[PDB]
DNA sequence: TGTTATCCACAGG
DNA sequence: CCTGTGGATAACA
């Protein structure tokens, strides 16, 4: 699985736009899918934080480390977001 | 308002 | 290099 894979896929999936992922906005509308692609990165391929992070806008290695936590949480008090997980690795590594 | 996604300064594996 | 911690703060909800 490669990020640009991830990124793309995650695009569609939230209908929103791969420059969204990369840009520095917030807003939850983006930051959310953005955290949520960027844990996909740590958990379906073997690069580090710091390539991550250099692969979503240069983002800091603490940020995807963070991303990761907050989607991990996410997951157990969200159904939706436990259902996106899973729909997106279903299509990630078909 | 209160919350948090992001970066920085560090540090021992 | 890598993964983590502690702290600030500008952006968010």
């Amino acid at each position: 699985v490669t990020i640009d894979n991830i990124q793309k896929t995650v695009a569609e999936y939230y209908k929103i736009k791969v420059a969204d992922l990369l840009s520095k906005r917030r807003s939850r509308s983006v930051a959310r899918p953005r955290q949520m692609a960027m844990a996909l990165a740590k958990e379906l391929t073997n690069h580090s934080l710091p390539e991550i992070g250099d692969a979503f806008g240069g983002r800091d290695h603490t940020t995807v480390l963070h991303a990761c936590r907050k989607i991990e949480q996410l997951r157990e008090e969200s159904h939706d977001i436990k259902e996106d997980f899973s729909n997106l690795i279903r299509t990630l590594s078909s």
